[PDB]
């Protein structure tokens, strides 16, 4: 694990601004998106071999509330210009939502918490996993960047809450998604510092990777044994640049559940009709490009203390098969947090408050991603989750809010009870409160308050748009890595998982080519 430490910005000495063209040209590969998955995949392509790492988004230095826990509220607050760490968008559904547009992606803005994947996922999926490899890899992002959290003491609240609820067993300090409760790991370390995807660009070779910053990748280039053959990308003053693969090289999208299957769309990879529909020449037919995209629900509610509580990182965990708790205590504001609720209809807290939530794992219920315009990658997609279109999630979603009525009964949480009195009516509560306990009073809860998670996932399925070695399915010298890949979560909390895929996706192309 990590040790408590400055976050390392080393890696800005190969940082260039896109409006360099002394970056066109040729390289071995072309990582598209500097986040969660792409950082790690630059860093172990570079071990051996010429990359140029391309990303939207600026350095996290300019916006320094990406750097603690202290400004993860500021960055949700912030008016989003264009430019800011943080874009906001509205699912179709209606549900505010956010995604990063920063060199580190959405490990700079995210709320920390450290797991790695279930050990069931690798054979659920079908996939030929080097398991070996998938643990050495884990270690080598956990040594980087993760700290085993200290005590808080609302996390420790809620941690034995979660064991009176009869959330068991007790499994200590884990970094695994298992049954019961535990303390995680964090990115952000004991004093607050957080770390990031951008840090694993340290453990790149400084000859031989290449960043630019405020590089929009607008277009995938193609052969004319259809292969990708580079990019296009524009930078911030809005010239244009070209940069390509040579030989055995490849270009890998890296640009999240959005934005892959948003530039895979606009450059013709994607379903023909669809793509016919709006004049783009389609190089790959493929009627699952944007299909299949997942957002987690969120359901939760707030209480209000009589007394003020300390505010807490999320580190304790409540795991089950059918729902996944945690809590966060939360200092009061006037500037809503954009996507903490779904709408900017929802009340100010005055107070100090615990935000108590549940996750439907998956989940089953999907949607898609379209163009909002045929040219221009800076305009957002449309997106569509079908939030509890899926009845299983619906069940899971009730099963999960019985048990956050159990852990607010606990004798843990009845301290923080406004009225002593026998029922959970003793809490204040901000919003709406829990249920009447029939299953229709638990669904129309459900259904009508619900949040993301913000773990939104798929777009680019392995077994639909990628083979098990995340190819594009048809092209050469084309791969997919990121949260696009799968459609169930691998656990509760993601970023490990992708973090970790990302060096290994990179380490099994190093392979292939030897
Ligand atoms: C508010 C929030 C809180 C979260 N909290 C947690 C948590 O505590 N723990 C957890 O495990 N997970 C958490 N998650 C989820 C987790 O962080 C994400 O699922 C994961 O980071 C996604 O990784 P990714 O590589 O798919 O995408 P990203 O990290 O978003 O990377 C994609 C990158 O591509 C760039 N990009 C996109 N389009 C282009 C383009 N055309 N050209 C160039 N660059 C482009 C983007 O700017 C971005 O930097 C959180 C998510 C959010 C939004
Ligand atoms: C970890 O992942 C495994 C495999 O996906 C899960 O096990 C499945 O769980 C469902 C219960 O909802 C069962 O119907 C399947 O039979 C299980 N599969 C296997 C291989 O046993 C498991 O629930 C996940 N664990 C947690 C804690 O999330
Ligand atoms: C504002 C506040 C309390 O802070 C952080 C936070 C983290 C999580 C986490 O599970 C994820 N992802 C859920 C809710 C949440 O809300
Ligand atoms: C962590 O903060 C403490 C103060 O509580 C300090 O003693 C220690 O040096 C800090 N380490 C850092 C900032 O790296
Ligand atoms: C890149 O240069 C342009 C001016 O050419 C400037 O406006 C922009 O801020 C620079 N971007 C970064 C990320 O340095
Ligand atoms: C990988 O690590 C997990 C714990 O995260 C462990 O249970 C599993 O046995 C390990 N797998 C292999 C192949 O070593
Ligand atoms: C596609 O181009 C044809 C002309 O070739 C035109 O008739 C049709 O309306 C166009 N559709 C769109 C959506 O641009
Ligand atoms: C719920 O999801 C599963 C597929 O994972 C499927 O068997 C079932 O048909 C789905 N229900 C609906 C309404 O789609």
């Amino acid at each position: 694990l990590a040790n408590t430490s400055a976050h390392d910005f080393s890696y800005l000495k190969f940082v260039y601004n896109a409006t360099d063209t002394s970056l066109e040209g040729s390289y071995d590969y072309i990582v598209i998106g500097g986040g969660t998955s792409g950082c790690p995949l630059a860093a172990t392509l570079s071990e051996k071999y010429k990359v140029l790492l391309l990303e939207r988004g600026t350095i996290a230095t300019e916006y320094p509330n990406t750097l603690t826990a202290d400004g993860f509220a500021y960055n949700l607050q912030q008016q989003d210009d264009g430019k800011t760490p943080v874009e906001r968008f509205v699912s179709e559904d209606g549900i505010d939502n956010v995604r990063a547009r920063i060199l580190g992606g959405t490990t700079i803005i995210n709320a920390g918490v450290y797991a790695r994947a279930n050990i069931s996922f690798y054979s659920q999926t079908g996939i030929e996993w080097d398991l070996d490899l998938v643990n050495k890899t884990y270690e080598w992002v956990e040594d980087a960047i993760v700290v085993k959290p200290n005590n808080q003491s609302w996390q420790s609240v809620i941690g034995e809450g979660f064991l009176e609820a009869g959330i068991l067993p007790d499994n200590g300090f884990s970094l695994d998604h298992e049954a019961g409760t535990r303390l995680t790991g964090s990115t952000f370390d004991n004093n607050g510092t957080r770390h990031a995807a951008d840090e694993l660009l340290n453990k790149g070779d400084p000859n031989n990777l290449l960043v630019a910053v405020q590089a929009s990748v607008e277009k995938i280039l193609f052969s004319s044994n259809l292969s990708a053959i580079g990019v296009i990308y524009t930078d911030s003053d809005g010239n244009s640049h070209q940069a390509f693969v040579r030989g055995n090289g490849e270009v890998i999208v890296s640009a999240g559940t959005i934005g892959t299957p948003q530039l895979l769309l606009l450059s013709g990879v994607g379903p023909e009709s669809y793509l016919s529909s709006l004049n783009i020449t389609v190089v790959q037919p493929n009627p699952y490009v944007g299909q299949f995209v997942y957002d987690n629900p969120r359901n939760f509610i707030n209480i209000l203390p009589p007394n003020p509580i300390e505010a807490s990182v999320v580190t304790v965990l409540g795991i089950r098969s059918d729902y996944y708790q945690v809590s966060a205590s939360v200092l009061p504001f006037s500037t809503p947090l954009f996507s903490l609720f779904p709408t900017t209809s929802y009340p100010l807290p005055n107070s100090t408050f615990a935000h108590i939530v549940s996750q439907v794992p998956g989940p089953l219920s999907h949607g898609s991603v379209t163009l909002n315009s045929s040219s221009d990658v800076r305009i957002a997609p449309n997106i569509k989750f079908n939030y509890y279109s899926n009845s299983t999630d619906l069940a899971n979603c009730v099963s999960g809010m019985k048990k956050l009525g159990d852990l607010l009964r606990t004798k843990a949480l009845e301290p923080y009870k406004a009225r002593d009195v026998l029922g959970i009516d003793g809490f204040n509560y901000l919003g709406v409160p829990l249920p009447q306990t029939d299953d229709a009073s638990f669904e129309t809860f459900c259904l009508d308050n619900v949040a993301s998670y913000w773990h939104y996932h798929g777009g680019s399925l392995v077994g639909k748009v990628l083979d098990d070695s995340f190819r594009v399915m048809g092209i050469k010298a084309l791969r997919v890595v990121d949260a696009s890949t799968f459609p169930y979560e691998p656990n509760s909390h993601p970023q490990g998982f992708y973090l970790m895929l990302g060096r290994y996706v990179g380490l099994q192309i190093l392979q292939e080519r030897s």
